[PDB]
């Protein structure tokens, strides 16, 4: 508590904390609700408390680039540490200062050019399996799940490229594989008011996925690795285990599998929703594809890249909807950035969701306008307002392999279908309340053949 004085002499505004909790209770609008309502009323910069720790928001572009960019390495290295994790304390996303800039290069020969153009044959091999799952169930004519469609996509699609393992989980509605990856929750209520319990359920064995998932993968990563000792990811880090270890290959891996799962089907299945209640955008986008790809032709690495109107409404949608509420950097040492001293232990909070429907840098900032995004309102836009990848030197590894992993599954579907909206759908869309952004309830859209 006697940190709870901190802002106050400081001089930096917020909503004043209670006991224990800080400020706590305010997230029960929604950790996006709460910022954008911060936002308006205190202005450039504030801070509060998540329990007994200071975070302090700030939204100048400068001082945005400054934490992001030129401070990182220096000060800003590092995110919060978020509770119990074991062995995945050698993630690349979890890992902090010296392991991290050693696994960051270690791993980011991985998504470029050349790899991504390699992936192309085998993703789009399961953007074909994605279009028939579709036609399917488009003869039952009833609303489609389409974070369901989708999810089986996102899920083969990462295992068979990181790895090189064709897991066909869409010959095979049902599935041994996605059921352990998933997996009002009051758990990280009571360790993020009360840290100091942290390291005893790291004794107690306890970790935020169960000795089930990771065992699973424990040997199932172990299975993946051996079959291959005989005749990509899964790969550099065997060039680093002649100096990546054998849990650090299989942390960075559940790492990558979930990212690539979770993220890439919300995405593609808010993109959906935006394209069914805007169905000019959608035959906009239709035409494009036609008009890039004629006579239903395959998608590749260069063509998707022609594709100036799919990456507006990519961007548009990631602008309404980045699944990430907010990025984090954990101040290492005491500093005054941009006229502002700000002390060690304090966690810098850039709210993405927040700026991303900011009058002052968008016109119109609820409504979906993909045009926001061509060559002319293109360079209006300033890169540390839309984050949707956070930015810098720890900013998203997987952008890249992201974008047009989404682009040729939305290609391929729209190349041979159409969306629109039914009894079920929920118009407008509302987000969850909880951690990652979702839709509350599911997007159900009626599906047709072209
Ligand atoms: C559209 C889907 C995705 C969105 C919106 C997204 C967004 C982000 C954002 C905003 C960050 C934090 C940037 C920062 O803190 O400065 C991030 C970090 C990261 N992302 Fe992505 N991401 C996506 C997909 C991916 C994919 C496909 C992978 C890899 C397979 C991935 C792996 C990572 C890793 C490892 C980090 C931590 C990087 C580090 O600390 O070095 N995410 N993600
Ligand atoms: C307790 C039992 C019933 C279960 N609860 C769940 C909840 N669930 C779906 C889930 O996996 N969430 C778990 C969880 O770890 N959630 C938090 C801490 C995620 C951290 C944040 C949101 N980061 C994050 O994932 O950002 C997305 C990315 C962008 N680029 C790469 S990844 C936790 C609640 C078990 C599944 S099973
Ligand atoms: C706590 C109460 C309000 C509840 N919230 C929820 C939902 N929730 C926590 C949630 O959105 N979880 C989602 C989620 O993020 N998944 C988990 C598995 C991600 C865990 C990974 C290992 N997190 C992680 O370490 O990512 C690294 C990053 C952090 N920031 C940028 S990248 C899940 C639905 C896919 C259920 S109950």
């Amino acid at each position: 508590t006697h940190s709870h004085g901190l802002f106050k002499k400081l001089g930096i505004p917020g909503p004043t904390p209670l006991p224990f909790l800080g400020n706590i209770l305010s997230y029960h609008k929604g950790f996006c609700m709460f910022d954008m309502e911060c936002h308006k009323k205190y202005g450039k910069v504030w801070g509060f408390y998540d329990g007994q720790q200071p975070v302090l928001a700030i939204t100048d572009p400068d001082m945005i680039k400054t934490v992001l960019v030129k401070e990182c390495y220096s000060v800003f290295t590092n995110r919060r540490p978020f509770g119990p994790v074991g062995f995945m304390k050698s993630a690349i996303s979890i890992a902090e200062d010296e392991e991290w800039k050693r696994l960051r290069s270690l791993l980011s020969p991985t998504f470029t050019s050349g790899k991504l153009k390699e992936m192309v044959p085998i993703i789009a091999q399961y953007g074909d399996v994605l279009v028939r799952n579709l036609r399917r169930e488009a003869e039952t004519g009833k609303p489609v799940t389409l974070k369901d469609v989708f999810g089986a996509y996102s899920m083969d699609v990462i295992t068979s490229t990181s790895f090189g393992v064709n897991i066909d989980s869409l010959n095979n509605p049902q599935d041994p594989f996605v059921e352990n990856t998933k997996k009002l929750d009051p758990f990280f209520l009571s360790i993020t008011v009360f840290p100091f319990l942290i390291p005893i359920l790291e004794v107690l064995n306890i970790c935020v996925f169960p000795r089930e998932v990771t065992n699973f993968l424990r040997k199932s990563v172990k299975r993946m690795k051996e079959s291959r000792l005989e005749d990509d990811f899964l790969q550099l880090m065997i060039d680093s285990q002649n100096a990546l270890s054998d849990l650090e290959l299989v942390a960075q891996s559940i790492i990558f599998i979930f990212a690539g799962y979770e993220t890439t089907s919300s995405v593609l299945s808010f993109i959906m929703y935006e394209l069914a209640t805007h169905p000019d955008v959608q035959q906009k986008l239709q035409e494009e594809i036609d008009a890039v790809l004629p006579n239903k032709a395959p998608p590749t690495y260069d063509t998707v890249l022609q594709m100036e109107y799919l990456d507006m409404v990519v961007n548009e949608t990631l602008r309404l909807f980045p699944i990430a509420m907010r990025l984090e950097r954990v101040c290492k040492k005491d500093v005054e950035i941009n006229g502002m001293f700000i002390p060690k232990g304090v966690v810098v909070m850039i709210p993405s969701y927040a700026l991303h429907r900011d009058p002052k840098y968008w016109t119109e900032p609820e409504k979906f306008l993909p045009e926001r995004f061509s060559k002319k309102n293109k360079d209006n836009i300033d890169p540390y307002i839309y984050t949707p990848f956070g930015s810098g030197p720890r900013n998203c590894i997987g952008m890249r392999f992201a974008l047009m992993n989404m682009k040729l599954a939305l290609i391929r579907v729209l190349q041979n279908f159409s969306f629109k909206p039914c009894k079920e759908t929920q118009i407008p869309l509302k987000l969850s309340l909880g951690g990652l952004l979702q839709p509350e309830k599911p997007v159900v859209l009626k599906v047709e053949s072209r």
